[PDB]
C-alpha cells in the first residue's frame, strides 16, 4: 500500500549443462525426472530444463532454503532404549507421514499423535 513497482535481478541457471550440474549437486531435493522443493514430477527433459529455469522454481526454492533453518517442538527430547528394534519401518509407532518425521520409541510416537506437534502440520497440510 505505499509501492506501484520493484527491482530486479537474476542468479538462476542458464542451459541444459548448468540444470544437470544443479540437478547433481542437490540429489537430495532435485532429479532428473522430479523436483521435491516444488513436490512436481519432470515427466521428460523439456519439462525438467523448463522447470528449473522458471522464475516459480527460483522464488520457491529461496522461500523454501529460508524455511530450511529450523523447526518447531517434538516430544523426542530425549532417548536411552525401546520396547522394539525397529529402525527401518512404516508403522504409526516410528513415523508420521503427515509432517513427513520419525520417532526413536513407541511412546514418542504415541505422545506425538496426540500433542500440538502433530496439529500444527495438521493445519499446514489443510493449507
Ligand atoms: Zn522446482
Ligand atoms: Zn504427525
Amino acid at each position: 500500500a505505499d509501492e506501484f513497482g520493484n527491482g530486479d535481478a537474476l542468479d538462476l541457471p542458464v542451459g541444459k549443462d548448468a540444470v544437470n550440474s544443479l540437478i547433481r549437486e542437490n540429489s537430495h531435493i532435485f532429479s532428473d525426472t522430479q523436483c521435491k522443493v516444488c513436490s512436481a514430477v519432470l515427466i521428460s527433459e523439456s519439462q525438467k530444463l523448463a522447470h528449473y529455469q522458471s522464475r516459480k522454481h527460483a522464488n520457491k526454492v529461496r522461500r523454501y532454503m529460508a524455511i530450511n533453518q529450523g523447526e518447531d517442538s517434538v516430544p523426542a527430547k530425549k532417548f536411552k532404549a525401546a520396547p522394539a528394534e525397529i529402525s527401518d519401518g512404516e508403522d504409526r509407532s516410528k513415523c508420521c507421514p503427515v509432517c513427513n518425521m520419525t520417532f526413536s520409541s513407541p511412546v514418542v510416537a504415541e505422545s506425538h499423535y496426540i500433542g500440538k506437534t502433530h496439529i500444527k502440520n495438521l493445519r499446514l497440510r489443510e493449507q
